[PDB]
């Protein structure tokens, strides 16, 4: 199954200078319990700023880069290599792969994020009339998780 794993605010903002324009904990921890013992498919620029492989999954980067060769990540040069990967499937951004994606995948996990940050990278326009929300779960505040958010699990109609 093909999924999308995404953040972005009102405005459908996902990054500014090659980072997550918010500090919102609850988030990241949302991303570790959905694809911990999955495969991530991420482009080049969302792993640079990450910087490492996350553990306790497959981390795959698309790139160009054909000396592109990291300890503890495949590596493929084709959107097309994506559908041979095994089991569970996140395409984890940045921009250019959600652009590339939106329309191939079974669902998508977005967490709206209730504000309007600076962005440099967007998420793409979609529409409800082709999404149904399989869930909307209210994100909890407290002082370290100050951004109201929302947790929504869309599934193509
Ligand atoms: N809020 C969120 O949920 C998320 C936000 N982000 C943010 O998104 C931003 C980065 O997005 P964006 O700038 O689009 O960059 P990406 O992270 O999508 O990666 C860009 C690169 O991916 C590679 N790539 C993409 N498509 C292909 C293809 N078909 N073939 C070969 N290589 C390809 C290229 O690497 P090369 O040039 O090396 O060939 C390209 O330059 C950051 O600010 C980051 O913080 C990222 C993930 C999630
Ligand atoms: C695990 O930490 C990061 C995760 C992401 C991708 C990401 C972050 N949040 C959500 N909801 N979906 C995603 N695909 C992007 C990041 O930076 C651009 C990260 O570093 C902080």
């Amino acid at each position: 199954t093909l999924s999308i794993l995404v953040a972005h605010d009102l405005q459908r903002v996902i990054g500014f200078e090659n980072q997550l324009p918010w500090h919102l904990p609850n988030d990241l921890k949302h991303v570790k319990k959905l694809s911990t013992g999955h495969t991530l498919v991420m482009g080049r620029k969302t792993f640079e700023s990450i910087g490492k492989p996350l553990p306790n999954r497959r981390n795959v980067v698309l790139t160009s880069d054909t000396s592109f060769n990291v300890e503890g990540v495949d590596v493929i040069h084709s959107i097309e290599d994506i559908y041979q990967l095994p089991g569970h499937v996140f395409i984890f951004g940045g921009q250019t792969l959600f652009e590339e994606m939106i329309d191939k995948v079974d669902d998508m996990y977005i967490t709206v994020i209730e504000g309007k940050f600076r962005g440099d990278t967007f998420f793409p326009p979609y529409t409800f009339e082709d999404w149904e929300v399989a869930s909307s779960v209210e994100g909890k505040l407290d002082e370290k998780n100050t951004i109201p958010h929302t947790f929504l699990h869309l599934i193509r109609k």
